[PDB]
């Protein structure tokens, strides 16, 4: 089943305090976590006391909640724990920007949400799953990992002492599942075409309506897709590092598709890495850029978000043009 964190790791966690310095920087869209994993775990209780409040949560439970999270993603190259911690931060620093447009229970659900979006996630995608007729497929036809994320996510919920919603009253409790299990699933880039094209509309001739739920409901599944490819909005040297461990997962699931007699696509195909740069070139036009821009509109202090996704956009086509740069990769 989920296992289940250690007492000296829960315990730890409660003791922990955010460095002086990092309380400035943790504020800005392109902070980086990644030279700071011993923190991560205190990094996102710091979020969500900032963002929900000291006593939003009983510290036990979310102490107890978090490492029992981190406990149960894996050891793959890029869906894991780091990710996880990477995509809470760009929704924290979304929220504090736009604090009074989201009730204090979407702010924790949509925390909570991006901690676990990729809860579980074993190096697979859907695109496998389905196609080898993975049992994961047979019981979730679409969206096949989001709704195991959210299934595993509930089920962290439910272990002892680890219900940090509980003390919700029974709608609110209600609620707060329903947004995370709708932000979850948001994060099936499938969804994210149509999702962002019917915003785009909606914006356009002037029908958004934050106080329609059905349109809140889409701004907040477009949050969770930009916080989820929020790595095309660091630095560039950042970005570079994040792009190689997104390759490095997808070629090895490439690796296993041809054990099993079975051509992977050349993403995943790491005998033509040559094609990578072309490759993130066409992600950024069809999916980063679009998704920025989108989103700034609707939300503008989130404009930082698109302005480092079209500088990174620039550096890859820097590096077509045969202008690359230092290579360093651990
Ligand atoms: N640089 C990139 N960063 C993030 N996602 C990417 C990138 N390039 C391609 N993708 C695709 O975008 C998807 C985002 O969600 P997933 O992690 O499920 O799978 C990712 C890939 O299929
Ligand atoms: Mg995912
Ligand atoms: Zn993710």
């Amino acid at each position: 089943h989920m296992s289940i964190c250690t007492s000296e790791e829960w315990q730890g966690l409660m003791q922990f305090t955010l460095p002086v310095r990092l309380c400035k920087e943790i504020e800005l869209f392109h902070f980086d976590i990644g030279p700071f994993e011993n923190m991560w775990p205190g990094i996102f209780v710091y979020m969500v006391h900032r963002s929900c409040g000291t006593s939003c949560f009983e510290l036990e439970k979310l102490c107890r909640f978090i490492m029992s999270v981190k406990k149960n993603y894996r050891r793959v190259p890029y869906h894991n724990w780091k990710h996880a911690v990477t995509v809470a931060h760009c929704m924290y620093a979304i929220l504090q920007n736009n604090h009074t447009l989201f009730t204090d229970l979407e702010r924790k659900g949509l925390l909570i949400a991006c901690l676990c979006h990729n809860l579980d996630h074993r190096g697979f995608s859907n695109s496998y799953l389905q196609k080898f007729d993975h049992p994961l497929a047979a019981l979730y036809s679409t969206s096949t990992m989001e709704q195991h994320h959210f299934s595993q996510t509930v089920s962290i919920l439910q272990l002892e002492g680890h219900n940090i919603f509980s003390t919700l009253s029974s709608s609110e409790y209600e609620q707060v599942l329903e947004i995370i299990r709708k932000a979850i699933i948001a994060t099936d880039l499938a969804l994210y075409f149509g999702n962002r094209k019917q915003l785009e509309e909606m914006y356009q001739t002037g029908s958004l309506n934050l106080n329609n739920q059905s349109h809140r409901d889409r701004v907040i599944g477009l949050m969770m897709t930009a916080c989820d490819l929020c790595s095309v909005t660091k630095l560039w040297p950042v970005t570079k590092l994040t792009a190689n461990d997104i390759y490095a997962e997808f070629w090895a699931e490439g690796d296993e598709m041809k054990k099993l007699g079975i051509q992977p696509i050349p993403m995943m195909d790491r005998d033509k890495k040559d094609e990578v740069p072309q490759g993130q070139l066409g992600f950024y036009n069809a999916v980063a850029i679009p998704c920025y821009t989108t989103l700034t509109q609707i939300l503008p202090p989130t404009e930082p978000l698109l302005k480092a996704c079209r500088d990174n956009l620039s550096q890859w086509e820097k590096v077509i043009r045969g202008e690359e740069t230092a290579t360093w990769i651990s």
